[PDB]
């Protein structure tokens, strides 16, 4: 509720947390245990005996949709929809001047995240149990922790999740993939104040809300921290940094302050990410840590990415539950909107609508590839009717195979924008998308007598639904 | 041995759950069996059927492991050797247990049998299983085949003979040789697993034999010469009066749609030879997957070895039930050159006849589990580009009953090349998969228990 | 501003309205005059001498983007954008119950639109100068006028 600690005591009570006092190595061993754990439901893991470190390593926190929901003050995967409704409403708060005639950040003075402090001369990052994920990974990599930066002229600050490679006792690599967020504030600062070092701060182990707030996309009409307030219920308590004016959550577990030396870059050695493949070496800015501030008995929050199901993959499933309502408000025909993890969290989407006229499927298609920005890179879209479970491959494959004619019902559009790292494309940043509607064809779409689908009896599915537990089948 | 025996072992392995609660064979069993199958679930023995005496056996083949034990092979992928085999009679017992009870004349009454209704819009109760036996008016070799029979009278079932070959062919010739004479017919319900299984494979009574080694046991019928399995739970000995044809109301099938009305021969039951404490065995065919689909999946294993002889690179050929167990295929192979996936594709659409109607073909690399959608979708989404990796061939032959094609019997097929693209196909740096080192896997393997994560 | 009459007095002042006292037939003749008029900018037209009718026929009211804008209390084609901003904002007025803890229609008793009334027995629509638009048109056709209905 207020900070991570409280979230873990809550989870531990609800059996959602497990403590591995046994000796475990943060060098690819924690991943293995976490992987198996996440691959089977599993609670959040808290290793308090990392081989060679004093900081317990906390991972797989949002390894279940349930826990993701809870982290947003909802305690119900379904409730996420309410968060979608909110997000929509936040976009248009006030009307234009023409017809207009008709949650602040609580800054504290002291903060537990500044209980212990070390700077410059002695800021050994080697003391932190930063973990290595896969055997061919370059080096230890910070995976969580929200990076905080500020523009050269905008008062508002941004929270970003960028993985950080350990290249020195006090140097990390700042991998700002996007052309927005922290990456924008930097290329902008370089303009306004060329040569002068760019201030940067990373907060590890903040309250679930500030974390999830940084994850969920929010309208520019609201500050990241602000959103966290609505989710949490109360205003988020931040605190001034030491070497800069940036603001980091006061309850954070560990906070890294430093800067980015204009021009200083470094090759981000190979790393395996959500796709399940290793990223090829690339150059990126290097973060210089001049200050490490933490709590007493602070725990290190960390995660990993690999072939899905992934820690982030599940976070995305939980996060897609919030977009559904935002998507429906736009296309009331949409019943369910789902993006299976196997499809790398965003590469494929299944949409089930209530078809009300021939050709309808194509509209939802274009809709998905254009409406929200988080679905511009998905290259596969399957449109189905409301009598199929978008989340059950048996239902979807049935639809594809019974109510579809490949050549006739497939829509291929070329030269669309695509993820720069999607090696499977013909050219970096440019590829094709495929839409396949498997909706019942209406007269016009077909000249044949369509099949009468088997529809279960509501009362029966309801009766055995109650007697089910009495039938000790499992 | 027989059905009763196969159920024992099956239960001995915790693969058979008896249901004491009263369940209605009227679409309630289906709803339960259907959930049970879709989520693993053992075979089901409904001991307390509403409005009926004898229990109901259902979903015994709802899992490839059960179909495996249904021949003591214990190996689902053991049918591959049977396919390679494609390059031994019976034991006609005198007086079988399936004859411990016998009725006839106006004492038939099929309403006494717990024959189930599968879907809310189904014409009437239907007998999904049942080993229909027929002897042609010529040769002394009888036929089997499984045909669904709709209940339309105290002693009348609609004999829906699908193709024009097999059981149906007999009745035809018979009417020719013996015009105006009743055509003998019988239906066994409950034959041993080996018998029923062998009944559903393209080659009849001999095949079932080889499935268990020892020949199968049959027994002369009380009303005709037909020889039904001795292990049967109940036999329907009757005849099909020439010219008598009743309309088979709409029934939902394996495709998950209702089949339009159509006329078929009517089986007149004159005898019901069953056994004391006999059970009723049936299944259900609705939106896939279903008992029959997951069963053809295992039977489809006899073709894998035939496809491998011609296309050595094929590592696994799969036709998931969700695709009607024949419309969509997933093939994993050991790629050896650019365009290799295309050769396999067309190989699937042309080599064997039973596969030339597969609408969707997905070719993947051997590091993918064709039977795991988590692996297939991964391959599809991480190694493809809709544009150049999809093959769309038009105006091809397809199921005459597939209403999705633009024209009856003609439509299109789609090939998906989700294999790793090589230098000729892609002109960029393909990705190196994240592989974990065994030393660390082995380590937590030995520590997993200690870490009481779930304990 | 309040009613059509006021809108026409405004337009007539701004030279956006023209009165054709000459005899004109509502049978495809008004269209011709309106067509040419609209095809060249042209003001709203008010024919007060329709051949065979006592009601002056008013057309081509929104025949210019300027006049459309004005009709929306903006008097500027650009201002329409402000109307778009409003429309967007009107879609999401209030937040969900979860996080919620943080212009009526003036009905009158009398109305000028009910000053003259006829019903049932005598409701001749032939008295209204309903116009025919093109030579192959079926018959006179009411083109404006908002149809009001209510759900069950």
């Amino acid at each position: 509720y207020n900070d991570l600690r409280d979230f873990l005591t809550l989870l531990e009570q609800q059996g959602e947390l497990k403590r591995i006092t046994l000796p475990v190595d943060p060098h690819l061993e924690i991943t293995e245990i976490a992987d198996r754990t996440l691959r089977a439901g599993g609670p959040a893991l808290l290793f308090e005996n990392p081989k060679g470190y004093s900081m317990p390593v906390l991972c797989n926190l949002f390894g279940t949709p349930k826990r993701v929901a809870m982290g947003m003050g909802q305690e119900d995967v379904s409730a996420l929809r309410e968060v979608g409704k909110l997000l929509a409403f936040l976009k248009e708060p006030e009307p234009p001047k023409g017809f207009r005639d008709l949650m602040p950040t609580k800054r504290l003075r002291g903060a537990p995240c500044q209980q212990k402090i070390v700077s410059g001369d002695d800021v050994d990052l080697n003391r932190i149990p930063i973990m290595t994920c896969w055997p061919e990974d370059a080096a230890p990599l910070i995976t969580w922790g929200l990076t905080v930066t500020r523009g050269p002229h905008k008062e508002r600050q941004n929270l970003g999740i960028y993985r950080q490679q350990l290249i020195g006792k006090n140097k990390l690599i700042m991998r700002w993939l996007s052309h927005r967020g922290g990456a924008l504030d930097y290329q902008e600062w370089c303009a306004a104040h060329p040569g002068e070092r760019f201030p940067v701060s990373v907060a590890l182990g903040a309250d679930p809300a500030t974390i999830l707030g940084a994850v969920t996309p929010v309208p520019d009409t609201l500050s990241e921290y602000a959103f966290a307030g609505l989710l949490r219920g109360t205003k988020t308590e931040v605190v001034k940094c030491i070497s800069n004016d940036l603001e980091v959550p006061a309850s954070a577990e560990i906070v890294l302050e430093g800067y980015i030396e204009q021009g200083e870059t470094a090759p981000e050695g190979p790393y395996g990410d959500h796709t399940g493949y290793y990223n090829e070496v690339d150059s990126f800015p290097v973060f210089t840590v001049t200050h490490i501030t933490q709590r007493e008995d602070a725990i290190y929050h960390s995660t990993y990415t690999g072939r899905p199901p992934d820690e982030p993959a599940v976070l995305g499933v939980a996060l897609n539950e919030v977009f559904v309502p935002i998507l429906q408000k736009q296309f009331p025909e949409i019943v369910d909107f789902y993006l299976p993890p196997e499809g790398c969290s965003y590469r494929l989407a299944v949409v089930t609508i209530k078809k009300q006229y021939a050709g309808h499927a194509k509209r939802v298609m274009m809709g998905v590839w254009s409406f929200l920005r988080q679905f511009m890179y998905t290259k596969f879209v399957i449109v189905c009717d409301d009598d199929v479970n978008a989340r059950d491959w048996n239902d979807v494959i049935w639809a594809i195979t019974t109510r579809m004619d490949p050549a006739r019902d497939t829509v291929l559009v070329e030269n669309t924008p695509i993820d720069y790292l999607d090696f499977a494309s013909p050219v970096s940043g440019l590829g094709s998308k495929m839409g396949l509607d498997a909706t019942n064809k209406w007269p016009g779409e077909t000249q044949r007598e369509w099949g009468r689908p088997i529809k279960k009896d509501p009362d029966v599915v309801a009766h055995i639904d109650a007697i089910w537990d009495e039938l000790a089948i499992f």
